[PDB]
């Protein structure tokens, strides 16, 4: 009901986020898997081969048997090396973009939130002008029929009434769409939340532009996973550069072997060659390889990690530019939030003056019942405009927070603090 | 020109859709290709080769040549069948995203065709508002040089009648670019298309949004296609598991190998190792391999997979989220769509009441021409907004069967019964 | 400050397109890796076994060291050609695409500039009519000081005032969002940039929509691409193809080779074969290969890859019918403009003489000062529509040079002649 509840159901829940969790423990997990070369590698191999000679070899037969268990270590191998520190990085990419997704969550939750109270405040006015419009419709007929007013005056006034009767379905639409948004992101159905308190409601001038900007590049969460992506370019320049160094890897195993041989040419002249044998054999050895050339290869995949690496060199400057349009154009729209909250406060003091006046000026002859409703519109509209303004204003708060990298928790707690009354999401 | 041939001539010629019956092919081809590693394999082979010796075998020389038949089959591989199984899911997926590209033709094209009639009636009502401004100037202008009104009446009328003459422009372009969206999905240009029979227009009350949500949980695509991926994120937890397991191949060949040998040292006190020799083999053998231990590899790979099971678990539950908030937003915009069908067409007749009022009122003076200039805009809006409400309850419809999973090509043979006479797509 | 200065500041150094030159060189870099496998590949191998004879071989051991340079050159392998070919058509591919970019750059800053020069203009504009409604609103509390007129009229003009100071408030946030968008793609902030000359404007049918299509069906950079993509499709079955076909590879080396042994059973009926060996030899050879029967695996392939030729053949149409739509839309888009344009000059001629109607009538006693106001915003709302219209015009010109394939730096600086007095991008 109150947003810090509703932010701790959508927490536990949401999926988006949920699956987030499950990339980033997938990566993590994946350094095992890097790691694993440069670990021992052990295989039991076994077979059997039966063959029948021929052409010059016709009458030699055999049949052997071999089973064996294999080891290989390696020794030197930068290229091994080199795919575990590639891995670990893309698991801190990877960690970055689940930070990144932790914040997007509290975003999106607050802004639905705020979403459905704002169009409770539409439904609620809207309501509001339909029962002035009827008072004045009645008050009308009743005057009509004692000879007062003339029947033009309940005609135009019949017609403005039926207008705000669309726009009440249509306000109750945005409102039940609205709650839909809600229940998508947090899993539930609230049929009340706490309402925005605007006898106790307030803005505060933002810090300045250039210091939020200096935060932001300290720790903007996209521009960190754009630090990060540069580096793991830097470090896959050096992957491609290892095609041209020599490897070392250690061989061991221990195997046996049978073969009998049979047929017309067994024996005969042959020489003990043909006996049986039961071999056994334990071995460990070294293997040294060195590319020195693969017309081109080499040089080629380090001349495109290169380019590849000024790629991710502009990508960062784009993401920098980013973060410069983001923290800019927040810091805007709530300088514009604070004046638009005070300029549609004064708008609705003097067009509630101006209703006033048309009232006033309707019972002498001055002004038409048509002015009335007319001014009772305008009343109405500003009164929508300064409570969409105040979320507006709440919203930008949220989203400077997030492009500073910092939106949490205890910033939903510090606006879950200007809530107060339950206000039904179904009303009638 | 009715909705039935447009779509009729989209669905032969669509080449999305036709893109996306390309990829299900080749997926299901594809099944083809992975069950090949399970049948024979056979390749012909055959080299030369020369050898000199040197250095304590300086003097001895050979050339030889080989050629042989070798096939491999194999035995016992659950990685192979796992593979098999893993393309066949493949293809079952790349099915249900087929189902999914044909209902999304009906829904863009069912949607285009009512844009394009939707496009149709503003520009309509924005000319007929234009023709009735053009009367009061007309007859004002009259009026005027009769000296029955001021010449301010015709200069307020005037005024509105250019505001006009500039919404006819943007009406009439959008009826042109809504055309052209026609085309893209189409293929084709319609000079005219069967309007809305709105004579025999009705609405009709959703079944309970409990019922459609039952019915999209049991046929929805998305969440049918979202259970075949958690369903195949499961196989890949055993193909993982399958790197623990040994293999059995079969290995089987003919070959033949001349070789003479040549030089200083071939013969004297060589004994007759160096001779000519003719061989002939045939082979048939055995090969077992088991892993044992591998640095951690598998398990690592096992662990990743089950988060990604994890992930698209995650992702069905995303899914069906998504299909709520589809499926319940539809049946509020239907019923809201029939509450405002109901509103503006009261709305109308309170306009057109009021609009007589307003020129019965400037006949006697208690009203001006800016009145009823005034309740002619306020006729055609509301005019506008009830035209409007019928297409969009009647995309609403498409939208809520489409997700149930059921739009089909009978539910567009009902929509295309909905309609009747021709009307011009660039009209004057 | 001016589009052509603007736009040079932007072409050194904007990101995207910067990464996108680095993506095309990559991609050129590439054909070198790829020819890499038809050209000679050496390498330098050298090791040492320790082994221990058992069980039938017990007494016998030793310790080899071999060491040899080895050569490997293709000499008949379609698929090694194939690679080569399909690369450079994918740099080919990857050209387009980067001249594809260059073209948006040109597109998104001239568009961002003359939104610029748009939300100056509203601004303007606002302030313009909040200027005349404070006119009216100081010369009414003076009359009403003066005893000639009630205090409803300055209480209904005060009301109108503050719904103009409102919109100031986002006129003016507008305006700074827009220098944003702009600093975000050019890497600046500018103070004032030059204006549209409105006293030398003027607007130029385009060319038959028949005569830009036939242009941009021969130089459109997307479909030119899209052709690319059903070309390197076609060369994919070839590839394909080619799995059915021999090998045939050269080798060579040379290498020595050690061996001592030793042991119990070393000598004594040994017989030569346990002496000490050290090997040397020289080579050269030729090896044949020819696959025969693989399971299916090649033809399953080859099917796969005619089916992916239709979708990229699909693919192609689809992005026809993207460039008709284009075109078309454009064409339709730029007359509208134009239409617009000529519409708007009439009404604010006719919104102006409506006005001066007003006072006249207020003045009288016909009208009222709700009347003026209303007037009033009537002139300043389609004063606004005329200015939007001509940068509409401008823009849609752009993108009709842009679906053409030919937007180029010599339309910019037509554009920029079109540019005349700077004008502040922050005011007071």
């Amino acid at each position: 009901e109150n947003l810090m509840q509703v932010y701790q159901q959508a927490r536990l829940s949401n999926p988006e986020l949920r699956k987030s969790a499950a990339d980033r423990d997938a990566a993590f997990e994946k350094i095992n898997e890097a790691r694993s070369p440069l670990l021992p590698q052990l295989g039991l191999g076994a077979d059997y081969t039966y063959s029948n000679g021929y052409r010059d070899a016709n009458g030699i037969n055999s049949n052997a048997t071999s089973a064996s268990l294999q080891l290989t270590q390696s020794i030197f191998d930068m290229s091994k090396w080199r795919a575990l520190t590639l891995q670990e990085k893309a698991a801190g990419i990877q960690d970055v973009t689940y930070q990144t997704d932790q914040q997007t969550l509290i975003l999106n939750t607050a802004t639905a939130y705020f979403n459905v109270l704002n169009a409770i405040d539409v439904l609620s006015y809207t309501q509001a002008q339909k029962e002035a419009i009827y008072r004045q419709l009645d008050q009308t007929t009743q005057r009509f029929n004692v000879g007062l007013v003339a029947i033009t005056d309940v005609q135009n006034a019949r017609a403005q009434y039926d207008t705000v009767l669309a726009n009440e379905l249509t306000a109750r639409n945005n409102l039940d769409n609205a709650v839909e948004q809600l229940r998508q992101i947090t899993g539930n159905y609230y049929p009340e939340l706490a309402a925005l308190n605007v006898e106790n409601f307030k803005t505060d001038k933002p810090q300045p532009v250039n210091a939020l900007l200096k935060e932001a590049e300290k720790r903007n969460l996209s521009l960190l996973q754009a630090r990060l992506s540069q580096d793991l370019a830097r470090e896959q320049i050096r992957q491609a550069q290892d095609g041209h160094l020599p490897t070392l890897d250690l061989t061991a195993s221990t195997g046996i072997s049978d073969t009998s041989y049979s047929g017309s040419k067994t024996r005969g002249a042959a020489g003990t060659q043909y006996d049986d044998s039961n071999m056994g054999q334990n071995k460990v050895g070294l293997s040294f390889s060195l590319p020195i050339y693969q017309g081109g290869m080499v040089n080629s995949q380090v001349k495109q990690a290169q380019y590849n690496f000024v790629g991710a060199s502009e990508q960062l400057e784009s993401a920098h530019r980013s973060v410069v349009q983001t923290v800019r154009s927040s810091f805007n729209n709530i300088n514009a939030s604070i004046s638009s909250i005070n300029a549609y406060k004064q708008a609705v003091v003097s067009a509630q003056s101006s209703l006033d006046a048309m009232e006033a000026g309707y019972s002498v002859g001055t002004r038409t019942i048509v002015d009335v409703l007319d001014a009772t519109t305008t009343l109405y509209n500003a009164k929508q405009e300064l409570a969409n303004a105040r979320y507006n204003y709440l919203i930008n708060q949220l989203n400077i927070k997030s492009a500073l990298g910092t939106l949490n928790e205890q910033d939903l707690l510090a606006l879950n603090n200007a809530l107060s009354k339950p206000v039904s999401t179904n009303p009638e």
